[PDB]
């Protein structure tokens, strides 16, 4: 059964909310994202309407085969009136196609639900901007002072510029990059800019990235591995055995790998500037983990929800024990009597 804070109250509506069965008194599923978490339940089966972006749309009829007449695609950035009720979907920087969505209650109570986010400053120059908020629907994956990262900006600059000097020093050398899920696409594009490659994947991976309205798609990426010196490969092989395993596939055309595993935060953060990081090697084979986050640090999500000033918050994550749940509270009220709000 479905739990409270995945409910829009005096509304028909659910958010990310398809592993219940049929939800007493829905009449439209609204989906944030396209990750496993938030889809589970979803299939060719699905018969209600589902409210999305573009891109999770593209998705959902590819990728899980949901009829075309249960897709209901929204633009973003515009009013649009759903069930007799006004909403609009808002970019959350989080994975392609993404979206918070904001609704606008018959009473008058205005609720935002950022889906899962990266809180960013040019956020307070959307639609937003206008107006007052009485329930923030909130992704607290990383709500706690000891959450630090870099910028998306400077972990690809480091990417870019590693995987550069280790080619110029070995023409020889091939570039891996581990994948399990949509999102984090620049870390491999990028690479490949910088190289003059284009990427090499599985059919099953072009075909995802196919569905991701990026533009010129055609020319970045490629299912001939042996055209290509960035290859694409499932997150659980990026580990020394697999990368032998796959050196071996490439007909001795390269004698060193450089791997990368795109993470969220590590406790090396709490020591290890992004400059200084290194890798694990073994032989010809290194490893390199990097802290590329799709989730607001503590930092920009305190600096999105005072300026926001909402009268209320609700968590969407972490929200599983007592300990968690009482950590969070305590910042939401130091944050309130910090602004005033
Ligand atoms: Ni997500």
């Amino acid at each position: 059964t479905c739990p409270f804070y995945k409910k829009i109250p005096g509304t028909g509506f659910t958010v990310d909310a398809f592993q219940y069965g049929v939800v007493e008194g829905c009449t439209a599923y609204f989906l944030t994202h396209f990750h496993s978490d938030h889809y589970a339940g979803l299939s060719k089966h699905f018969t209600f309407p589902v409210y999305c972006s573009e891109i999770t749309g593209n998705l959902l009829k590819n990728k899980l085969h949901v009829q075309e007449q249960y897709i209901h695609p929204l633009p973003l950035d515009t009013e649009c009136i759903v069930n007799g009720v006004k909403v609009v979907l808002l970019d959350a920087n989080h994975c392609p196609g993404a979206v918070m969505i904001l609704f606008y209650l018959p009473n008058g109570t205005v609720i935002l639900h950022t889906g899962d986010f990266r809180a960013d400053p040019s956020m307070e120059r959307s639609l937003l901007a206008d107006q007052k908020v009485h329930m923030l629907y909130l992704d607290t994956t990383y709500c706690s002072p000891e959450y630090t990262f870099p910028s998306q900006q400077e972990v690809i600059r480091f990417a870019i510029n590693t995987a550069f000097e280790a080619v110029t020093l070995n023409p020889h050398a091939l570039v891996v990059c581990g994948t399990y899920s949509i999102g984090k696409e620049k870390v491999f594009l990028a690479i490949a800019d910088v190289l003059g490659s284009k990427v090499g994947m599985s059919q099953e991976k072009y075909k995802t990235l196919q569905c991701l309205n990026i533009p010129e798609i055609n020319s970045l990426i490629t299912t001939d591995m042996c055209s290509s010196l960035v290859h694409l490969l499932p997150m659980m092989q990026i580990n020394f055995k697999g990368l032998q395993s796959h050196l071996k596939k490439c007909g001795g055309k390269y004698n060193q790998i450089l791997a990368f595993r795109p993470t969220g935060w590590t406790h090396s953060n709490k020591f290890t500037r992004i400059a200084d990081v290194i890798p694990q090697t073994k032989g010809n084979i290194s490893i390199y983990g990097i802290p590329y986050s799709e989730h607001s640090s503590y930092l920009e999500m305190k600096r999105f929800v005072q300026w926001l000033k909402p009268q209320k918050i609700i968590p969407t994550v972490n929200v599983g024990t007592w300990k968690s749940r009482s950590t969070m509270e305590k910042y939401f009220r130091e944050w309130k009597l910090e602004a005033g709000y």
